């Protein structure tokens, strides 16, 4: 269907959905002419790295005599641009065959994606209409745990409830009671901020203001929000949002030089390069945020270094990647002899792999379900009368059934199992934004951890000695509505 | 719809609705009445006839999504490569 994709033929096809662009153009349609299309604007290198992770995992599986002998995996990977419409077009392309069959061409056995929660919901409706398994890597909303609506959804990322409980614990740990809240008006910010509100109500914490912001917000809403922020006495603000939806507000705040505010970040924008820029430090320095657990993929960087726009005939996204990396045309003209290590872009300038490891784990979980089908002993199956599933002709519902009961080993030696709701628990790390002494950029220094496996009250660990407040200070700030009443 | 849980030990089948709602039938009859009245009226849209195609949702996303997939067949096949519905009423 959609062009610019990355495709490769095989016996079994796996679909993909990755954000290669942050968003779409701001063109408005007055319906005077026939609506044509919307073009995407800002290239996202991190999404390209996630796509490369998926391709690398598939190629590794295709070269293993151990896993899936005599079977070759193909793929059809599209771009979503963090928008529902493009992902819906790609999903229609995916379910072409099943839709033609039911209502009255390649067949995909499973789909990997997507990043956003609204996009994932819109995709999951259509995919559960046909019982096609869908394993996401970055959707952490709690509404996707409802199995009476989403029947074939699984995720390799933890749920967002423990994160809100952890922010409540962090606020209680420093002995604050006067805070404010900001969330994104989507399926990711509202439930998390509601859970945080409940937890804060439990622990005797007063919330002054609560605002909803969006990437598609006009000047008036931003002015009102910044007036609300200026207009109060609280210095601690909890934000449940992502970088694209948070950029306008941060730009306006850095315009007005609003300083002295302590920010707590959710995992979405705790490492966002759209927010972690030098020109915002005096506003955003000293932020305390969450992060997932890093993983190791041996030989992945070497694969990342081998991109060349001419050799890769199975990846149509590499041309724009090269043009954006080296600023030429393949207004100078590209030669193809440049080196990726030269320019500093998020493609290979990374410290830990957190979402790429999720993509790797999702691909390997699908492969292990396929292997479990391929090794079914006679009369010892998970189907009626102990029957097995023919590996020569497989179907999406059998793969989903094997995914619901899966238990395999990682390369690092850990057990990966989905619960009854298709979720996977994990630890959290707590980081603080500092400034590089030499480079001058924002550095993410770990200050603690949150252990979801412990018991309540012993799940948090923080070193205050490593924490710089507002980026420079060593004294803990003061966020209380009123001063303490003493003896007498 | 019914509460039959899917064990996925056999090929999944379609789900069945349970209770009957007369208020929704009255709303459907209201739509049919409006269309017939418009057709009978000569001043409004002369020399043309208004048709319709109405389905059941059963307060479930899946049934309405199946009906909507039926609604956009021609546009879908045109974009990815039966009379078309100009407008939809619901849900
Ligand atoms: C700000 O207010 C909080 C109460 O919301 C104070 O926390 C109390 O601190 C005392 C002494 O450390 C404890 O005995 C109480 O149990 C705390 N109350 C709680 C946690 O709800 C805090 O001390 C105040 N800080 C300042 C600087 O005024
Ligand atoms: C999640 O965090 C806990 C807490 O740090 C980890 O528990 C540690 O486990 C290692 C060995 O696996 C021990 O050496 C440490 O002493 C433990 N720390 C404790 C108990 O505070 C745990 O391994 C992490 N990961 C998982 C999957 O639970
Ligand atoms: O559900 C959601 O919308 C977020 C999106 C998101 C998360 N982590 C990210 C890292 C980079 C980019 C986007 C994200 C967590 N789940
Ligand atoms: C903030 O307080 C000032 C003080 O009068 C007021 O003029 C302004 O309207 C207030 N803004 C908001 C958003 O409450
Ligand atoms: C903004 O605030 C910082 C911190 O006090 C100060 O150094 C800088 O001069 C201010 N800039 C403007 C334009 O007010
Ligand atoms: C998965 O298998 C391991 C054995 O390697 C077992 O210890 C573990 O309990 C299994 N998972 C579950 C959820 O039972
Ligand atoms: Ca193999
Ligand atoms: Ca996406
Ligand atoms: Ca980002
Ligand atoms: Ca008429």
């Amino acid at each position: 269907g959609p062009d610019q994709r990355a495709q490769k033929k095989g016996d079994i096809i796996l679909g993909g959905l990755f954000p290669i662009h942050f968003g779409v153009a701001a063109k408005d349609q007055d319906l005077k002419s026939r609506p044509e299309s919307v073009e995407c604007i800002r290239y996202n290198f991190r999404g390209f790295r996630w796509l490369q992770a998926m391709i690398f995992a598939i190629e590794e599986i295709n070269s293993s005599p151990a896993l899936l002998p005599n079977l070759t995996l193909g793929y059809r990977i599209f771009d979503t641009c963090n928008t529902v419409s493009k992902a819906l077009e790609a999903t229609l392309s995916f379910v072409a065959q099943n839709k033609i069959d039911s209502l009255n061409i390649p067949s995909t056995i499973a789909v990997v994606g997507a990043t956003g929660s609204g996009v994932s919901t819109a995709v999951a409706n259509l995919l559960g209409l046909f019982y096609i398994p869908q394993v996401s890597y970055a959707s952490s909303s709690r509404l996707l745990s409802n199995k009476n609506q989403f029947k074939s959804f699984l995720r390799t990322i933890p749920n967002d409830e423990h994160q809100a409980t952890a922010m409540a614990d962090i606020i209680e740990y420093f002995r604050w009671n006067w805070v404010g809240t900001i969330a994104a008006d989507d399926d990711y910010g509202r439930p998390g901020i509601e859970k945080f509100r409940e937890e804060a109500e439990e622990r005797d914490i007063c919330i002054d203001f609560s605002e909803l912001i969006s990437q598609y917000s006009d000047e008036e809403e931003i002015q009102h929000v910044v007036e609300v922020i200026q207009n109060s006495t609280a210095k601690v603000i909890v934000v449940f949002s992502s970088g694209p939806d948070l950029e306008p507000l941060i730009k306006e705040i850095v315009r007005r030089n609003i300083t002295g505010k302590i920010w707590l970040a959710s995992e979405a924008w705790a490492s966002s390069s759209l927010i972690a820029m030098p020109q915002y430090f005096h506003v955003v320095g000293g932020t305390i945020g969450f992060a997932l657990k890093a993983g190791q993929i041996p030989g992945f960087r070497e694969f990342l270094k081998k991109v060349h726009p001419r050799k890769s005939v199975h990846n149509g996204f590499a041309k724009e990647f090269w043009e954006e990396t080296f600023n030429c045309h393949l207004r100078p003209l590209c030669t193809g002899d440049e080196n990726i290590s030269s320019v500093e872009t998020p493609y290979i300038d990374y410290t830990h792999l957190r979402i790429s490891y999720n993509v790797y784990l999702a691909v390997y979980s699908i492969a292990h379900a396929l292997q479990d089908i391929y090794t079914c002993l006679p009369g010892r199956g998970l189907f009626t009368n102990g029957s097995c599933a023919d590996i020569k002709k497989v179907e999406a519902w059998q793969v989903l059934k094997h995914l619901r009961h899966l238990n395999f080993t990682n390369n690092m030696g850990e057990q990966v199992t989905f619960d009854e709701c298709g979720d996977l628990v994990g630890n959290y790390s707590i980081i603080n934004w500092h400034l590089s002494p030499e480079d001058g950029s924002i550095v993410f220094k770990e200050v603690g951890y949150y252990n979801v496996y412990a018991k309540k009250g012993e799940r948090l660990f923080i070193n205050e000695e490593k924490i710089l407040w507002s980026g420079f200070s060593r004294e803990v700030p003061f966020s209380n509505c009123s001063r303490d009443c003493l003896a007498g």
